[PDB]
């Protein structure tokens, strides 16, 4: 009963070797990491970050919703063939559906929940007044025009007359008008919400090219130049490995690193990480299994600043230990499809930057990862179209491969109508089985886990989550969900 120190808690089998299988690949194009780069990377972001508060206030008088700058990124590199590994830089269509609903969303009013009788009335009216002025300011038909005036105006009528009503007959009223003026509002206000979705994609657009120009100066700077070495590869079919980046990685500035009260901090020109001790030393254990560049790993500690850095710009939760455990233990399951270098059980997984996480374990984005076989599992980040995408990628990859694969996916029943994603793998040929984790009857740990104290780990999730089996014939054959297998795998959330 006697810690190493305090937190000193292990989150990670880094041994468990990898049974997934690939083509050889050739290199990432993706430039290797430097904090020069990072640092304008990083204060490029907290401008667009503002670009985006400042477009949904002067252009719609609300606030951005939560959250919807980052999902917007998710859903951005699901179709992004830009170079940028953070910020998107060649999508089609330019207009994200994802960010372009959550803003809608929120128009012409913020719906906020409603805790008194008087709450709802002002609510009630606050809408009325809000619908009926974006129909008469924005450009519309005359006839939808009239639909939403003599609307909003009976919701009036009634609110001066009928002063005895409850909580509950505001709150009738407000989704009826809602029902009512929703479509109308949502043709005048789409000119104006498209262009928020497409200012701020062509303000990143541009910030990318400011990221390469001075990233190639400092390339051309160190005497290295951006060209293919051999692609001459003899085709052949390997265990994964940590995707490699083509261009060569320059000699990185020196970085000063500290450490208090089992607290790493590192720091690069007055910018300071901060990273938990055992994880840092759980860096340095991936660092030293995947990095094939830096020989006497000389690079480690700029190249840990990158990495904590590029994730601070970023800004859901993992798996339990014990239930990664039961996975591997009775599905071989040996891969993270959707995880980083600060949350990943194994050391090897699928993370969101193949330039920063590559150095450390990761096989680049899940998209870009075609595995002819393996055991895999997947939380992806609750985003529609990268879910979308994902159960199509799974299904092309156990559609042609004669090889054992298995997919054992995580998605949370979150949203009161299921995602699109949820009801394909539902359907799909390849589920095996399908389990419930109830709601408020099982865990999972933070998303901040990588500097979170000890006590702050674990959380109940408030929702329920679905597992879904996806295997192909040989990958039933070796890794069915029989069930004293399910047996014990739900051992595991107890
Ligand atoms: N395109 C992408 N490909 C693979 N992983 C991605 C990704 N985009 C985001 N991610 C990562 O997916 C993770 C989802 S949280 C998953 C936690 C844990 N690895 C688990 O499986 O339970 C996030 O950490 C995010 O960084």
């Amino acid at each position: 009963e006697n810690l190493y120190f305090q937190g000193s808690h292990v989150y990670w089998d880094l041994d468990i070797q990898t049974n997934a299988v690939i083509k050889h690949r050739g290199p990432s194009e993706v430039l290797p990491p430097h904090p020069e780069v990072e640092l304008l990377r990083s204060q490029l972001i907290l401008k667009l970050r503002q670009h985006y508060r400042e477009l949904c206030q002067q252009r719609e008088g609300i606030e951005p919703p939560r959250e919807s700058f980052n999902r917007w990124m998710l859903e951005r590199k699901v179709v992004d063939k830009g170079s940028d590994p953070l910020l998107p830089s060649n999508c089609e269509p330019v207009v994200s559906p994802s960010m372009f609903r959550e803003i809608m969303n929120d128009i012409p009013i913020r719906l906020s929940r409603i805790k008194f009788r008087e709450e709802a009335k002002r609510l009630l009216f606050k809408y009325a007044e809000a619908a009926r002025r974006l129909i008469e300011s924005r450009s519309a038909s005359p006839d939808s025009r009239k639909v939403v005036k003599w609307n909003v105006e009976d919701t009036f009528s009634w609110l001066r007359k009928d002063h005895s009503a409850s909580k509950e007959d505001y709150m009738d009223r407000l989704e009826h008008l809602r029902r009512q003026c929703g479509p109308h509002v949502s043709a005048a206000a789409k000119d104006s919400v498209e262009g928020i979705c497409s200012k701020i994609y062509h303000i990143s657009l541009e910030y990318v090219k400011r990221i390469r120009e001075k990233h190639l100066a400092i390339l051309k700077e160190n005497n290295i130049s951006e060209e293919v070495e051999a692609p001459e590869v003899e085709p052949r079919l390997v265990y994964c490995y940590p995707v490699r980046l083509a261009v060569s990685a320059p000699p990185m500035p020196s970085v000063e690193m500290h450490m208090e009260n089992n607290v790493v901090c590192i720091r690069y020109k007055g910018e300071m990480v901060k990273v938990s001790r055992n994880y840092f030393s759980k860096l340095w254990l991936l660092y030293r299994y995947s990095c094939i560049d830096d020989s006497a790993f000389e690079r480690f500690l700029p190249r840990v600043w990158c990495l904590l850095r590029r994730y601070q710009m970023m800004f859901q939760g993992s798996l339990p230990v014990h239930v990664f455990e039961a996975l591997h233990r009775l599905f071989g399951v040996s891969f993270e499809c959707f995880a980083s270098p600060l949350n990943c059980y194994f050391r090897q997984y699928c993370s969101a930057f193949p330039d920063t996480d590559g150095y450390f374990g990761s096989r680049g984005p899940c998209l870009d990862f075609a595995p002819l076989s393996g055991s895999f599992e997947a939380n992806p980040p609750f985003c529609e179209e990268l879910m979308d995408a994902m159960v199509s990628h799974f299904e092309r990859l156990l559609e042609s491969s004669p090889e054992p694969l298995s997919f054992i996916v995580f998605i949370p029943e979150w949203r009161e109508p299921p995602t699109p994603a949820l009801t394909r793998m539902e359907q799909s040929r390849f589920k095996r089985h399908q389990l419930i984790l109830p709601a408020f009857e099982h865990e999972y740990r933070s998303g901040s886990q990588h500097i979170c104290k000890k006590e702050e780990m674990h959380y109940k999730a408030v929702h329920n989550t679905a597992v879904l089996f996806l295997q192909n014939d040989p990958g039933f054959a070796k890794w069915a969900p029989t069930p004293e297998r399910l047996q014990e795998l739900s051992a595991a959330y107890r």
